[PDB]
């Protein structure tokens, strides 16, 4: 309480004139192993459309949105029209892009803000990929054309409060009945869920105890998915707890290629290719950010990045960033041979997302103060990257899923 | 959109049934070196009374004041109760504890929440004490017994924008004028500032020019305090962006006790003492958290507690936090005795606050999901250490100070 | 062949005149903290005491040996005066010691050379302690005070080929016979074996098929132990393969206090303190090297002290020093007052190593080249903590004893 | 002294049964990223030769050679026949590789031996380059054809005592005297400078005040090269103290393409691509004898794999491994390509540099006891790791090299 406590915040062009927040984004310099070398041309025209796309679009709402929670549902149709939704599906209304094509914007997205980034991978890499390799002809025909446009949100559930890591063993059920399906339990943490008009279920068949996979519907009666509050990181995604009470499921929305957890594993290895290039994507703009910052703000009379210890983490960073985006392409190329086993993958999103953890500690404390602000990228950067290190399988369960394909042995159950 | 969308959040006891979360405190099982032993009755006396009140009255509603970023204001007469404000200050109505009594409260406090330690610590160990060191005895006799009893409260202003790391250059202006001086400049950072009835300005006397420093008030005409928002940690503390346009101070609220910069160090070094004590009460927390949520929480049919990955990274953590009270300890023990140098006191905030950002990122990934959700505390805690990392001298500049004393050349300035 | 291979190496003083080899060991600078605070008068001496003869006489000629991978002999009645061999064990013509005074020794003993350490570690605290704590009273005054004073040595065999981590399934059997014992089997890692006059083996008794130990003699029938070759580290220590063909020893030579392997654990508790105190003293000395090293060594045109990044290692190994010097302090004072558990003794000793590994790995990398002389201490110091991080149970087993205490689930045996 | 003592150590089957020593080499499970993909059939068939080459006739004799620090002579017209010396240089005797063939031929040949692949390349990509690069028609066609056959060996002598890191400022001096030139001054750490042929000197021309280079000869009047003893790794590379007292060079052996230090400056370039190679050379050796080994060694009735905590260090490792490869890779093509500048070989050698020293970190612990045996490999390259993490320039000095790239602003220099 005083004259001056209700007053609104003081402008970043007077709270701190000697650098520029993220609203106006950085130019990329984190590519200095010069990376359009590895990539097709039409691989090349994506990337900076995303781009361009992002940094216009978003960037300069982002910081008020990833504050308040809230998702920005009118920058949908934008995102529809960069023909990212629908990854590399082949026909059924969908771009048809390739696999390193789809990665490389997943980056270009997750550099400016990793909760859009999330919202797609969920929404495309699990939601629409799940119908394209599991689904009937007829289901794939109606539901993936406008999936693509974002005409429509997807969501896909398999963790509940009971089983995270512990995927195969889940107790949302699925019992026959006549003319469909009847699925009861709850899932959690699953993004989308509170406004996605289909949510991919997995419920655990009663007839044959395994697991299947269903297309439920927005607003079907039993069904309630609500919101998660207190996130910490991806803010803009909106997670879910849902609960499904006899949410009745028709015969024709059950997904056939869908009859145990193997297939949820297939689903898992494919998704994990994707979300490795997220860490990459958010690396790649924390350097960006770290790179202008340092250069612009000056301090003992000189730019930040005159000082040993800030050049050192700031190549630190650098070298991390080349490393993990061939780490990621090297992946990409893995799976377009058809050579690509899970350990791979799973290493793949393990080692990626621990050298960006890294990466984004070291560019959150060469901001200083200003690091853990929003407004200049890495604070909201620094707090994505702890959830995408958890999600898609832990970094302990990722390194397991390697270690038992390397070894031979699974080392996931308790003594 | 949907029949579900603005439904309130999942109570946590249906959202997650497993493990408890953080309204209900966990039990202190970090202390493993019985560091009781290293306590002195009176010094026991007031962890014991802190731990209770911080548990009974802020854990229960911390997750929503620091999720909406405001600062519980019905909670400061309950702090003002426990007669910990005023620190090490004898008489003046101030408390006149020990160092290591003021210490290990700085740390119980930071345990359930490190804003309100925070609010605390600027308001005591650098507004109530500059007055106590560099005041005259009137200023301590007019601004203290109310400063303690917490029925005002202090703020402290060096940081602006331009002179962060290198605050011995400061740029605001302080010219003398008939009566008293007047301030031109701009702060910011400053915690407590929106609020605080007095804000000591650190000011460049335009006729000597050096530093000097300044009682301003609040609602003084020509000031100006405004929230800095979108920050990732430290949410409930209310930093503000400070404008000072012809703000006219008297000769009384003048600080007759720093004529120079050096006088600034001289109280920097004492505040860099509780500062360590920060972390390391915060790493408590995290660890008890995380002791209890891994005997809570089954996986594979197991408590996650069980796993070997698992208990290494809670292993790693406890022995961190032994090291960290056992070194902040001996630095409260070498203030004690009139022995602290400047070198000692950065040595422990760079050591300490560096290992409680490596156990706070082990406790973040042991929560799985939970661990990015404020309300089971590790994902506050995690958040609240960045800015702790970086305040009071960046770990950087804390450890360029050691070097220094240690090596005899100074090496903060480029080539 | 050339007409230059065969000469001598370069002297040091030509070879590389600017910096002071280890053979004139560098000043204590590493007491950052002021640790005589926490030593009583008593401690105090034998830490200078031990510190000068380990200056004088080891320093001058440690070089030569630990490259010929050999024992200096003639330096064991040196060692025997400083008084240290008995460590705490109260009469039987030992020094008795306080635990802190044991412990402070070690430390200024692996300061300087840490094959010293580990031979009067193997030998006092392990060797010598068995006999106190497991020995009867008629062994106690038969063996011990010819092993405090040197003139016998003890070695402590445990380990086998199948049995190093997994020491308590050890598979050496002892076969009661007529007036004593028969020993068979294997054993692997036994420093001092190869001389040693007391070998104390553990072997399973036929009869119970528990764990007992075995006073055993040197020159035994049936008794080899040859050297270990290729050692890259500890490299002045003899350790052993030892066989032991139907080894007779007889009822008197049995340690009636060791029934199964819960004595055997009941002292490695004891001993893990002591151990780790070794790389508190390893690190003290590479810190002493380095610091002496970067102000005489000079590059740029300035001593390697100046440059930031030079300055921010050397303050990395001061903090982890002095962390690690209270960590074992602590550690003692627990033992003292008989309040310590396996699990505090395990969390000491496996977080000391884990930190003095850092250290070295940052002072190796200080002094570039030199950095892998022997003669310049730190290569030396560097391989010595290898083995030091393995031995008396590696740094993932005291972890997970630690881990079994505080969690109270075992995490060993396998999936 | 004992009646074993003398007696020759336990031959390894006998020793321990339980594990393959590396003289019968490990297969390769390091490549996990299939990287034939990435290789020309010609690369693949070189990579071939040298491994079986490596594997057959230095793996079964290097660990007498590397604890004697002696090198195999005997092994000379064998690494002779693999076609590696020469490297890339085009004619004159030379195998003509590309840069990647020598870049995989360096790693597979530092896979088995670090001094032997460290003995090439000091060799072929420093001396025989030098003469490529710089030299005249005349001496290539002289001196080229007999290196490549390693009939003659070269050595690069740039290091001195007073100029290690700042080589830019060396003091050797080339003063011009009638017929040719009198070299003064004096080197250290010259590898293969014992026994080599060829000794091309680096030396500040007295008329011009820039560095120039010459080719000296071995058993030069004033020439006296001497082993420095007591290295912790690389034991096997012949190090030297090179004295130089008016060592006449004729005209016609001074390099006309060394003028100034940016022309050595420019070689340093090149050749520390190649050096690049060898910590992902060792560091596929560590993982392939850690996979074998930990599967072999059992423990607690398992194999060491079967343990979560040894499944994340092998996992980690193999994580390391495939992103250095791609690194390496990236980097040779980066050269290929023309487009290379000096910031990115520095990048690459100090992170690649950086990854290996915690992968031989990880490798070295994973073995337990004998993981300090230089007859199990891990331990041999944990320590040939150190001067590779040090020479070709430092971690600091790279990663300044980059930073000043990157930024603009050179950091070398102190305030
Ligand atoms: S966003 C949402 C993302 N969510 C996730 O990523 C969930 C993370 N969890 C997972 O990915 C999986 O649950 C998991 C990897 C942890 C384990 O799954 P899984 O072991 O492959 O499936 P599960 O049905 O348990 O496997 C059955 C058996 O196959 C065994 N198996 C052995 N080798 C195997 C191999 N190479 N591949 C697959 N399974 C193998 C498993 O060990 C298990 O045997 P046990 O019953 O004796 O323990
Ligand atoms: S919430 C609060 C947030 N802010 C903070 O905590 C403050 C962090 N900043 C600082 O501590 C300081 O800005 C600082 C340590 C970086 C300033 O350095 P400083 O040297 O101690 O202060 P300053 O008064 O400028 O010293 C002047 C000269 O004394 C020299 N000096 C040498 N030894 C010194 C010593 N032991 N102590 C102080 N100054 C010393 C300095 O080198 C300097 O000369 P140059 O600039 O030519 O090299
Ligand atoms: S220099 C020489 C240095 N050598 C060493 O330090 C040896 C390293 N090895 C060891 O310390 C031990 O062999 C070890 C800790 C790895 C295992 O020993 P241990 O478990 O303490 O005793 P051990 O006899 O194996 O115990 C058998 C049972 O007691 C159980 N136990 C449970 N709590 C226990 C406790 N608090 N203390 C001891 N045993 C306990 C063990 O878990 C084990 O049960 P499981 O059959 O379910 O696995
Ligand atoms: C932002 C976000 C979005 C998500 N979106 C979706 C979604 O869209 N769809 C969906 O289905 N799910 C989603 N999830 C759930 C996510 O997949 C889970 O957080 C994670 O996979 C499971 O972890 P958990 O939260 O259950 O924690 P737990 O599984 O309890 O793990 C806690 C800790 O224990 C460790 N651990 C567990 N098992 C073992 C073991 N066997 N050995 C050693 N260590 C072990 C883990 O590494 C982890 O550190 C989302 C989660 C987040 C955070
Ligand atoms: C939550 C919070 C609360 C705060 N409260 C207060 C307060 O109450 N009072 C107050 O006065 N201030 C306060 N501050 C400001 C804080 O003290 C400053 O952030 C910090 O001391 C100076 O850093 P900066 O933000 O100016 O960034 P900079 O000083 O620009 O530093 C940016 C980076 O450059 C590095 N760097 C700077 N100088 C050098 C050098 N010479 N050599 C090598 N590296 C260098 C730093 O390590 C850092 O990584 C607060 C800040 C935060 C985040
Ligand atoms: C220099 C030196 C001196 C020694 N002196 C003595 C002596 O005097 N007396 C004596 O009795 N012994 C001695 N030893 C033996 C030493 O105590 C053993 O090396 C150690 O206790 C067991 O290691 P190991 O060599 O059998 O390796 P292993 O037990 O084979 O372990 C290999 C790796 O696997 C890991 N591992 C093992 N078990 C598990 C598990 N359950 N879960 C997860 N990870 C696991 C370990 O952490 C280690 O990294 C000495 C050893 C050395 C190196
Ligand atoms: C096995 C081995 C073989 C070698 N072979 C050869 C050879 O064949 N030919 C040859 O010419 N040389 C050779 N060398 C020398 C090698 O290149 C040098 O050791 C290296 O360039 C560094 O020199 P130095 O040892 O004097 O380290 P120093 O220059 O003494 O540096 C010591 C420390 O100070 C740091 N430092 C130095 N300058 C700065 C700065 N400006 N800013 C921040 N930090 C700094 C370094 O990072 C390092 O940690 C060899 C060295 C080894 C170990």
């Amino acid at each position: 309480k005083s004259s001056y406590f209700d007053l609104p915040p003081m402008e970043m062009s007077v709270a701190f004139p000697q650098a520029t927040p993220a609203s106006t984004f950085p130019p990329c310099t984190s590519d200095y192993y010069h990376f359009n070398d590895l990539l097709t041309p039409e691989e090349q025209a994506i990337r900076k459309k995303v781009r361009e796309c992002m940094e216009k679009e978003v960037a300069p709402i982002m910081t008020e949105y990833w504050e308040k929670a809230e998702f920005p549902f009118h920058i949908t149709p934008k995102l529809g029209a960069m023909g990212v939704a629908g990854g590399s599906i082949k026909g059924y209304g969908c771009p048809g892009l390739s696999i390193t094509a789809n990665a490389i914007a997943t980056a270009e997205i997750a550099r400016v803000d990793a909760s859009c980034s999330t919202f797609i991978l969920v929404h495309s890499s699990l939601g629409m990929l799940t119908i394209a390799l599991c689904g009937s002809e007829a289901q794939k025909e109606k539901y993936l054309p406008s999936l693509a446009q974002l005409n429509t949100v997807a969501c896909w559930a398999l963790t509940e409060p009971d089983n995270g890591s512990d995927a195969s063993g889940l107790g949302t059920t699925a019992t026959k009945v006549e003319g469909g399906w009847k699925i009861n339990g709850q899932k959690r943490w699953i993004g989308n869920s509170t406004f996605a008009d289909l949510l991919i279920i997995f419920a655990r068949n009663t007839t044959t105890n395994q697991i299947n996979g269903f297309i439920v519907k927005k607003d079907a009666p039993g069904l309630k998915a609500t919101k998660i509050p207190n996130k910490i990181g991806l803010r803009m995604v909106q997670n879910g707890d849902i609960l499904l009470q006899n949410v009745f499921v028709p015969d024709e929305d059950r997904l056939p290629g869908v009859n145990s957890f193997q297939d949820t594993s297939k689903v898992l290895a494919v998704s994990r290719v994707m979300v490795a290039w997220q860490p990459i994507g958010i690396s790649m703009g924390i350097y960006d950010m770290c790179h202008r910052y340092l250069k612009e703000r000056k301090q003992f009379g000189a730019p930040l990045a005159a000082f040993q210890l800030n050049q050192q983490k700031l190549v630190q960073m650098l070298g991390n960033v080349q490393a993990m985006f061939l780490m990621g392409w090297r992946l990409c190329k893995l799976y377009e041979t058809g050579q690509m086993t899970p350990g791979q993958a799973s290493l793949g999103k393990a080692w990626i997302s621990s050298k960006a953890r890294e990466t984004a500690s070291l560019g959150r404390e060469l901001l200083g103060g200003n690091g853990i602000l929003a407004d200049f990228l890495v604070a909201k950067a620094f707090c994505d990257l702890e959830p995408i290190y958890t999600y898609e399988g832990t970094y302990d369960i990722n390194t397991l899923v390697t270690g038992r394909e390397v070894t031979g042995i699974a080392s996931f159950k308790p003594a």
